[PDB]
């Protein structure tokens, strides 16, 4: 009905992080008709704009509310896996931390044309940074906004740095500078513009909505790619939920469908389109279009656990929870005034503004990320405690002052899968994160050694000054066996999720897309989102997705090629 009689050069499945970048770049010269189909609503919520309102976005109508299959290895629990559902996708609901990982993460992909030297200029092209000018590792002029965090905690932020130094960690002045080793303690930069969330709807899509050649439809749930050698024709979707008419957006000749539904929903939709392992498609009577073993395999997510400690009575009031709420759960006037005048103070924080990367055991690259939060978790599940914090408003109760360190296996060895639990394209996917399944027990060992490292930091004189014991995991949890059980019972997502449509070299049989991001076995179909990441980089995955989308757009528009290897000579 909104697509009746129209033909599109590009159809983007999803209106999230990658899709916003692509919609901007592919509509720029005016020559191409671009359609965006997003299942969620428009990006208008105040809870998206204010960073500290991330607490309110978990388990909300702006989230997919996805739960994993029962995980036998995690005390038989379903794990919540947050995912944004609106224009800007997870960039609209994330913690805003700006991380690229290390040069070695991209070299470890081993994919032709996607070395660290190849991807660096695409990170730089996306970027405008308030604290780093143009240089080898930073750009100025690109649509993203990055800045140093605008919340300062007078006592706890430098206490964390001093404690990390007391345990023998060195400072890292810029976690995105590839001329330094990745390990160390330091500030985490944020995807914010003077304390306002700088999501990719705000930075890339919203500014170009006036373009006549760009059509964005919200409340548009894609059901499958229409495929006719298999050739993408366009995409089926409903604007009225499960009961709605199935509409079809049609490609113009030479048009492509670009999958941008993310690492959960892209492999899910491909399987619904007949692209995936033939056994999984036959199970639900889906005709096999491209028998592609890797679709929904290689799910990589960074699992997390935490330690938390209360401050001494004399330091009551020094935590970010005290800067946001008063003793009755009322949002503090100082926080509101600082946010609106100046774009500073506790509402500019998603909780962590600094942390560390750490080698627990002599690895080539850090296996552990540490997020320092100058507030105390009341649950060993950090995501649960954020939901508690949002619900705490106006309850007439005092949130106890303290600190938290979240421990993340940032380069995990475990993998999971995404598949189908039914033939209905409106049903949730069959989601298995696979945390702690790697054969050596490396991910469990990382998080166990993480807890020991967080304990050493909390015991150090610089932080010890403020603290009065330990809440989580607490006094009862000391032996390796007690720590491992705490981790199995409390492990939660740090919200990465990559690799389910993995890019690979010619000859890599686990590949779903080639180095041109083309889906094997289908013409005119590409994936441009976190699905394609071959091996997860250390740190949060949003900046890498924008880099991939920026480079994909340049390839599609003819401004760049990927893979510059000299042809072997004629003999
Ligand atoms: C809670 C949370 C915290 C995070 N913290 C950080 C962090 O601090 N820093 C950072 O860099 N990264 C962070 N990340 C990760 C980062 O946000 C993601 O890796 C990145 O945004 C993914 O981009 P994408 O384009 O692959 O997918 P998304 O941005 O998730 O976009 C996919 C889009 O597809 C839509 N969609 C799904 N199915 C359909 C359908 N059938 N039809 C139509 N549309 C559909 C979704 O609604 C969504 O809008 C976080 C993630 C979350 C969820
Ligand atoms: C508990 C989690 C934090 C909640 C934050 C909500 C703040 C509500 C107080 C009133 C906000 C007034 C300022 C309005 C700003 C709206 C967003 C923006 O335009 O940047
Ligand atoms: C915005 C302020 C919130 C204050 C909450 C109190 C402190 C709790 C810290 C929880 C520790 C782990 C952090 C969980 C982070 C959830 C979001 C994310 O995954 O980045």
């Amino acid at each position: 009905s909104p697509v009746a009689g129209q033909k599109y050069d590009y159809i983007l499945v999803g209106g999230g992080t990658a899709a916003c970048v692509l919609a901007n770049r592919l509509s720029a010269d005016g020559s191409k008709r671009v359609l965006v189909l997003e299942a969620g609503p428009d990006n208008t919520s105040r809870d998206v704009k204010i960073p500290a309102a991330i607490t309110r976005l978990f388990r909300s109508p702006l989230d997919w509310n996805l739960f994993s299959e029962l995980q036998e290895q995690l005390a038989e629990r379903q794990i919540y896996m947050a995912r944004g559902r609106l224009l800007g996708g997870s960039s609209a609901t994330n913690a805003t931390l700006y991380h690229r990982g290390a040069a070695g993460d991209y070299d470890a992909w081993g994919v032709e044309g996607w070395s660290s030297e190849d991807v660096l200029s695409w990170f730089v092209q996306a970027e405008t940074n308030a604290d780093f000018g143009p240089g080898a590792y930073h750009g100025s002029g690109g649509p993203m906004r990055v800045e140093n965090p605008r919340y300062t905690n007078k006592q706890l932020h430098t206490a964390f740095f001093k404690a990390a130094e007391e345990v023998g960690l060195t400072p890292n002045s810029d976690f995105n500078d590839w001329s330094h080793d990745h390990a160390g303690y330091g500030t985490f930069q944020v995807m914010q513009d003077k304390g306002t969330r700088a999501d990719m709807y705000r930075q890339y899509l919203k500014p170009v909505l006036g373009r006549r050649n760009l059509q964005v439809l919200t409340g548009a749930a894609v059901t499958k790619v229409n495929i006719d050698k298999a050739q993408a024709l366009g995409v089926e979707f409903s604007t009225d939920g499960p009961t709605g008419e199935r509409l079809s957006a049609e490609l113009a000749p030479g048009g492509e469908v670009i999958m941008c539904a993310g690492a959960v929903h892209t492999p899910f939709l491909l399987k619904h389109s007949g692209v995936g392992p033939s056994a999984e498609l036959k199970e639900f009577g889906i005709p096999v279009v491209s028998n592609l073993a890797g679709v929904g395999q290689n799910l990589q997510d960074q699992p997390a656990c935490l330690t938390a400690a209360p401050v001494k009575e004399k330091y009551d009031g020094i935590a970010i929870s005290d800067h946001i709420y008063n003793e009755k759960g009322q949002i503090r006037k100082r926080a509101i005034a600082s946010y609106l005048l100046g774009g500073r103070g506790g509402l500019t924080s998603t909780g962590c503004d600094r942390g560390a990367f750490v080698r627990t055991a002599g690895q080539a690259l850090p296996d552990l990320q540490v997020k320092f939060v100058p507030g105390m978790a009341l649950d060993p599940d950090g995501v649960s405690t954020y939901v508690r914090f949002a619900k705490f408003q106006s309850q007439g109760l005092k949130w106890p002052s303290g600190i938290t360190m979240q421990l993340i296996a940032c380069r995990p060895q475990s993998t999971g899968s995404v598949g189908l639990k039914s033939a209905d394209p409106f049903a949730p996917p069959k989601l298995s994160p696979g945390y702690l399944t790697d054969k050596d027990g490396a991910d469990l060992a990382t998080l166990r050694k993480g807890i020991h490292w967080a304990r050493d930091v909390a015991r150090s004189s610089a932080l010890s000054e403020y603290l009065d014991g330990e809440l989580f995991p607490g006094s009862g949890v000391v032996s390796d066996d007690q720590i491992d059980e705490y981790i199995r019972r409390s492990i939660h997502s740090s919200n990465a999720i990559t690799g389910t449509c993995k890019m690979g070299n010619a000859g890599d049989s686990s590949s779903v897309v080639d180095n041109q991001l083309r889906v094997h076995g289908v013409e005119g179909l590409r994936v441009v989102d976190a699905s394609v990441v071959p091996k997860i980089p250390g740190g949060q995955t949003g900046a890498p997705v924008v880099m991939i989308a920026e480079r994909a757009a340049a390839l599609l528009t003819g401004k760049a090629t990927i893979g510059a290897s000299a042809a072997a000579p004629a003999t």
